[PDB]
């Protein structure tokens, strides 16, 4: 009843017990996976998350968690099926859990600048974003089809889908990621 659901994508795998959940390294107090979700809660309704490790802890804020499929497929985009599979809905608004300044226009833009193509992400100027992304429906089967071969890259598969980049340049720093503990430190 909601045109796009916003999904929080905080990893997969658990490939050794883990290691450091990123998801729930906190900033400022919060979880930088909840600092994701809330700034998509502020444009969207719908929200959830994808974790496989931790999901009682995810589930505190009261959003709902969504698992990894027993495939067990590679990299983001198996978590970008997961998620189609286990929700309705004709649209998707991905973003991973270490963007924390993504922007209230987010999904405005990457809508505005669809221009028909079933897939967008975010470029920042320097670099592609291909998991802050803009997905329809119709990506699922392809995206099946995809890890079903036992492919991974996501920036190949964006642009078999057909999808495009969409600049975001202009919005300094709201692309800027945590990629470490040690990263996270400095923007405190
Ligand atoms: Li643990």
């Amino acid at each position: 009843m909601t045109t796009i659901t916003g999904v929080v994508l905080a990893g997969g795998k658990a490939r050794a017990m883990g290691g450091v959940d990123k998801g729930l390294l906190e900033l400022n107090g919060k979880p930088l996976w909840q600092h994701v979700a809330d700034a998509l809660m502020t444009q969207l309704s719908h929200v959830v998350v994808n974790a496989n490790r931790h999901q009682e802890i995810y589930q505190a804020s009261g959003l709902k968690v969504i698992e990894d499929s027993l495939a067990d497929y590679p990299g983001p985009l198996a978590g970008m099926l997961s998620v189609m599979q286990q929700e309705a809905g004709e649209w998707f608004l991905f973003c991973p859990c270490d963007t924390p300044y993504i922007p209230p226009d987010l999904a405005a833009r990457l809508n505005h600048q669809r221009k028909d193509a079933p897939v967008v992400w975010v470029h920042d100027g320097e670099r592609d974003h291909p998991t802050i992304a803009l997905v329809n429906r119709a990506i699922e089967p392809l995206l099946l089809e995809y890890l079903q071969a036992g492919e991974r890259r996501v920036m190949v598969f964006m642009r078999l889908a057909g999808g495009h980049a969409v600049d975001f340049s202009d919005h300094k720093d709201a692309f800027v990621n945590v990629n470490t503990p040690e990263e996270l430190a400095r923007w405190q």
